[PDB]
């Protein structure tokens, strides 16, 4: 029973297993030096976020040259070593509105009821009025209806359409406040056409290329098209970075199904979704968007504002602590801090919350029930990795295993097995740089570059890495000599399939 | 499947049920007005909450006067006038510091891994330093052992027991910052052992029996004897007065089986909490409590800066908006509003969003589903008022009714009813002006308060008072004519008993 | 768990329910004395089933009124008087053979391989031999083809169809055995279109309506309209009386659905669906029916050779004792004895073992389990007797109730809350006599007439039928005083509708 | 839904998995020559019992004969040999009369209510009268009391207990009938302290090691230390050969749970059983027995009067049919046929429709549902092999695969994947033939002997033994080329471990 477990919740009985949740941190000035890196990675980071709304590209090649020389400050010792991913967000598409009354610092705020123009006559760019406004999105008028709403300024302030004019809109002020210049604009409910990238997207993206980034969230994702298109521009040399698509407004929700086809993961941007539609129904749209990706097998991360009031503070709010938890509780993948990080004064503090949160709520999941219903929803496969991988799972539960231990050279195999949940942890064992970062995106999956050099004969070489696994089991406390281990290998060398199981007791 | 559940949820579909969790809103400067508390209450608040932390008794006298006379407001109509209870939370016991040296006003902040002893010694009460430290909890040095942790004010500093003088206590400055006067201690994990109630809690709590208050918040409740203390103060004049015990510490989860026996209800003080246990353990603290309450069938409150960042802002933050739709999900009979309304500058705004979040939230619950745990945990009764509580769910839930109607005059039975959370709403239909305001606190009753004169015919005293019900059903849209709806009164008349159902069709 | 319930099972533990299940006598000349009846009424029987394919009408209204006899012969203590209906069980349509050469007694066996040739020429009806066959079914080509099969005297003889002539048939006898003459036929899988009832049957239901009986075992139903057909043939006098459908063959199993929803309840015929269809798919369509029936809160009889052995043994075998067991166990509402009551040398201990073997099978049976799968399955209704109904089944579990008392007039509202499965006995108190003795075809249900006269003010009359439920109770030792019961009557006298259920401690 | 279920078992659906359970066929004159056991065995015999309670060794040592030169004659097709195993099932323990009168063929029956006294005075051995018993049990008068209930030829006739003389015993005909000489007595509910094995036994016991027989069903076990005996009689020479106990009376069901624990096997012998216990209570015990060996994870064997009627009739009767239906439906290994094989004279037919009956019930059963349950109350395992059993049978049901290839030399491997009753097959590949022959037991698998010689290197054996394998699995239609199966076998060649599974397409 359900009601029942919540009933045997103990504070007092510490968290046994690890944090499978992957902790991502937004890296800015309070966070970018090598030596704050540093301990941030012990602290728990496993994805360093980028926002590229702001920064100039010289500026992020720093910070992720920083990132790098503080994630292989470790990897004198590959037993602990810690693969760091680094993703790249965009700051994406959107509405700007044009300058006030010459300056733009300069404010114009109107009252409520007031009536508000909105023009696209670029004659008044730089001479927005409490009366005229200018937006950059040249198809307003043809997405939305009398009767609409208009937000500007994340939000702050409202309007309705009540006349659609030709290139204008007249409005009233459902709301109010201090209108400034250069502001964003949402239309709740409307379908946004503007390009799946902007110009300065597509840059960034070109320079995350070179960079090799491991990952790419990409904003204002609202059909499976525009996820088509930022693939386009990663093109071939960008071909294995995983693509997670941004739900950040309505029609995102709507066509949830086919974005997250076309995606490697999902990003929940509650931020911009509290904006976009109405703000009690984020938390359903959230709790949706992860069940579907648990069931997917997909990547999905919630963020925006999780431990914001950690800017100045050394715990968070009750609302903010409340909030991390029961995102872990209803499935997320990975947990993300923005501000935080980036900016705050406790960015370690921080990290080190986050961690804590975690582990506390997965101790709180019923690890054997959770996998019951994912298997349930998964259909009968023809593929023998996905029943390898759901067979490994059960033997271990049967065998409360300290671990499932993976070799993959791709990581796919390791993912399969994410994807059932189970409750010992899963050591993904691989060769491959890139597959060790962006394995951070699943949920259970503790990914281990092996270091020695491969072994002429295969049946040799799988055990070189299968104990490599077995050693850094040890050292980090997942298990121990006498324990039970589910190992994920192949049969046969050069035909590559993971098909075979077996069930060894730890060195 | 819950994992399918998930999957199914839709921000496109409007909720359908009415919000069935009860609204407690802090009452103060910016909200004391019988203006605002007119709109407030046709917001969908149910209970007044007076902060006794701060304030006179004129003052809270006249907040009181205007909420009776917003309330009376209604009268005019008792088809839609709502009972509006007023609860009196008490200031409770504390430990405060001494005025560091002479004034309040000065600070003296001190730097991390610095020495500070605190004293017992009264010499030192006006003259704290960086380096002395007066506390007024005398028994501090026996409650507390060589490791211990203290925090002062509000968690903002700590500090850790080194070594345990006669009248006073070493410590290093594990954390830092700006340390004021008078300001409050807590002690993680210490058994306190002040008082149940401060002299200043006696008097307000006498002040609350001639108030005539319908319940009152009791802090800091660590034990059924303190419980018993807060209901000796009330005594015979103040026997129907309902005490919620607060939770707000440790030794107050660790005895929650006790406090819960002994109290009439349960609030769980995420913020004294924060405090008291670590940070991280506080959202499964509060589901172990909520979901022992649900079982129980007790009341149970989620307060504690729900929705506090909407002091300046139109909405909440997006962890905000989680947590509030969480507490829900997870079973609270009632979420209080703190700050927000009390102080805030969007009182009225924050009461209608706390409203919009509950009914989504409500709407996403499976409700057969949570009623078949409830029952069963149950146990098998001898009480015919609980058979018949069980049965008319189960009939509500069988031919989907519009509501389950309940005479009742002390409130019991309507209790009973909503322990096994049924869909439909609970119409309680009393003569007692004090169980129609007292059965807010119970997630799904709506009192209603028969004006009409008794009946010289039991017979026909019944029959007016459920088609009172009906008609209040209408009104509200619960239902309509040719619905069915379950109706709970009695066999014969004085004799008193409950364990008589009904199903009909709405006149 | 099920396979912890088996485990559970304790043969060292007595049945402490009633016997829920309904027993059926087949009587005959070992039963029909009103000595021999006497006692197998205090023995358990509740239904007197005469099979009509032997015997005159005035051979059986002397069984009739033997069974009227016994059954008045407890009428002077109401409290302890067991109402005894009568069944009349159709001879029903058939095929038959011819003579074989002349007279009847001639056998001309026939060795397998061998050829044999269907006749519709009635110049071969009473010369029929190894070489030809005459049968009386007219339309027997057109509803066999080339490869159909053939079984000839119950099964003993099988052949198959080569070629169809055109008025006859060639067939090789795949089995073989002695021929006898004028024996009944069998056509597997073939849609028979013989007439719903025969010329016999018709007058044998005729004198069923003026005898009084209160149900009809229809024979060989094998769709709606062969039922309506008996219907019709009942008439406007016979019209109360009940019509229980006799699945016999495999057009009767394909066509369960309308038959089920024409019928007033079904009876398996194991016995001749072992020969329509394979033997070993007969446990299978048994499960089914029973399955369905119980779904759709229609009566279902299992019979058909349940305790054969019985005729001169003293104790059942142990595959007859198990067929009983599994019967109930699947969810059967009565038992049928043939033979073993109307031959056989233990009339009474075969009665007796079948109560017996009942009330083991019902204790072992997890009752709970089994109403929720039928709440579960039963869809949401606006009928308020239905949800009295359940209500009424809930609440009883709850307190774990001695009885649901049910005041009835027609049945029905008993029969409702029989299909919900309650372990407390359902004592349906009813004046109609007819009601009393139909009751029976209902598992849990146990009938008792109220004789009192009427009480002038409905309040009134109401009491002394329930109080009478609770003395019958009291008395068969279904409850005490203090025990806790469930009564269902209605709100109001001339207006009908069980719609109010009390839970009430027993006088 | 189980309800559900039943409502969706369909007879016009052909059932499509093979027949998993065992069958046991007693041989006698009738199934005695080459012959007649070549039909039989391709009928799907699996295990032919020998019933020691009559014959002369020479007698059985040439049926076995018989039976081992049948079986070879299908060993020139490796592919489609079927193992065929020998039990040996003992006259057991027993009490019998002395001679009546002189004479044996002498009856002399007695009326109810008469008195008749049981003398163990040998001076009456062949002197019994309707007034004088004699019978050979000894301790006849220290396991009974005043009060208790003494059967007389197999139940036929009953007596009780009145006065408990020195050497003898007074008690009054419950029963009645003709009493013979020399007739089985059981004495229900008593703690009869014969010896495990009689004299005969251990002879029988001793020829059986010497015929090299698979199994032995030991009679009347009752207690642990029966089992123990039994298996100190067989020694070191007979140490491989599996001890099934037969549980024959009200001892043996109470220490049930010891004598599982000392057993390989079960057998319920409802016919002894019938009468030791109430006979409406053999069916409680026949399913708790059941479940808890399925629980366990040992074979349990259903026998005593299966098919009976089918003695000198082509079908069974429908009591019968629904027996060995059900008894497959709870759960049994093996169902044994005895007299219908061992007499008869449709000895073949018999153990076609055993098969019939078998895989209807079997394709009507919930597999999925069977196994959560399996390892649900399966236990924590630290043992590797329990584990890859666990996650091979998890693998099978999400692929849905053709079978489960388990390479065994001692059989365990394979019982250990049968105790979680996966759907698919388990094709217990063995070079052990005595594993080969007992693998019948376990419901199941299906065992092969591979007749290829090892092969140099382990990994090449390996291989050689999955594809032979794969060609039954071809052969027998359980699957075909571009299906996927299961295989377990070991990691290395001399360590010994299955805890390898691999999840291969079909050759």
């Amino acid at each position: 029973t359900f009601l029942e477990h919540m009933c045997r919740l103990d504070i007092d009985s510490p968290p046994i297993t690890a944090r499978n949740t992957g902790i991502i941190c937004t890296i800015g000035p309070a966070s970018r030096s090598v030596e704050t890196l540093k301990e941030m990675i012990k602290s728990g980071m496993n994805v360093a976020r980028l926002n590229f709304s702001h920064g100039t590209h010289e500026y992020h090649a720093e910070t992720i040259k920083n990132v790098r020389t503080a994630t292989e400050s470790f990897a004198s010792d590959p037993i602990l070593y810690r693969p760091v991913a680094v993703a790249l967000d965009t700051k994406g598409p959107e509405i700007r509105t044009g300058l006030i009354k010459g300056s733009g610092t300069a404010e114009v705020e109107l009252k409520k009821g007031a009536t508000l123009k909105i023009t696209l006559d670029n004659a008044y760019m730089e001479k927005c009025d409490e009366n005229i406004l200018w937006l950059d999105y040249k198809n307003i008028c043809k997405v939305v209806e009398v009767g609409s709403k208009i937000y500007v300024d994340d939000g702050l302030i409202s309007l309705q359409v009540k006349q659609k004019g030709a290139d204008f809109l007249v409005t009233e002020v459902e709301n109010g406040g201090s209108l400034g210049s250069k502001k964003g604009v949402n239309l709740p409910g409307a379908a946004v056409d503007l390009p799946a990238v902007s110009e300065k997207d597509i840059q960034d993206l070109k320079f995350g290329v070179e960079q090799d980034v491991d990952m790419v969230f990409a904003s204002f994702i609202r059909k499976a098209s525009d996820v088509h298109e930022v693939r386009k521009v990663l093109g071939e040399k960008g071909k294995n970075i995983k693509i997670i698509s941004k739900i950040e407004n309505h029609e995102g929700v709507r066509r949830f199904d086919e974005i997250l086809e076309a995606s490697d993961g999902i990003m929940v941007a509650r931020g911009d979704l509290g904006i976009e539609i109405p703000a009690e129904k984020v938390f359903l749209a959230q709790k949706m968007m992860i069940g579907r990706c648990n069931r997917a097998g997909k990547p999905v991360i919630c963020a925006t504002q999780m431990l914001e009031s950690m800017i100045k503070k050394p715990r968070p709010t009750r609302a903010e602590g409340s909030d991390v938890a029961n995102a872990v509780l209803d499935g997320a993948d990975c947990i993300m801090l923005s501000g935080e990080t980036a900016k705050g004064d406790y960015p370690l503090e921080a990290v080190r919350m986050q961690h804590l949160i975690a582990r506390e709520a997965e101790a709180a999941i019923y690890h054997l029930q959770l996998f019951e219903e994912l298997r349930r929803l998964a259909p009968i496969t023809s593929d023998p990795t996905e029943a390898t991988a759901v067979g490994a799972v059960e033997a271990s539960f049967k065998c409360c295993s300290g671990a499932i231990i993976v070799l993959t050279k791709s990581g796919r195999s390791a993912h399969q097995v994410a994807r059932y949940r189970p409750r010992a942890p899963i050591i993904a064992v691989t060769r491959n740089p890139q597959t060790a970062r962006q394995a951070h995106l699943y949920r259970g999956i503790f990914p281990v570059l092996c270091k020695d050099p491969v072994q002429e004969a295969w049946a040799e070489d799988v055990d070189l890495r299968v104990n490599f696994a077995m050693n850094v089991g040890k050292a980090r406390g997942f298990f121990k000599k006498g324990d039970v281990v589910i190992v994920l290998t192949g049969w046969r060398p050069g035909s590559g399939f993971t098909n075979t199981m077996r069930v060894v007791p730890v060195p």
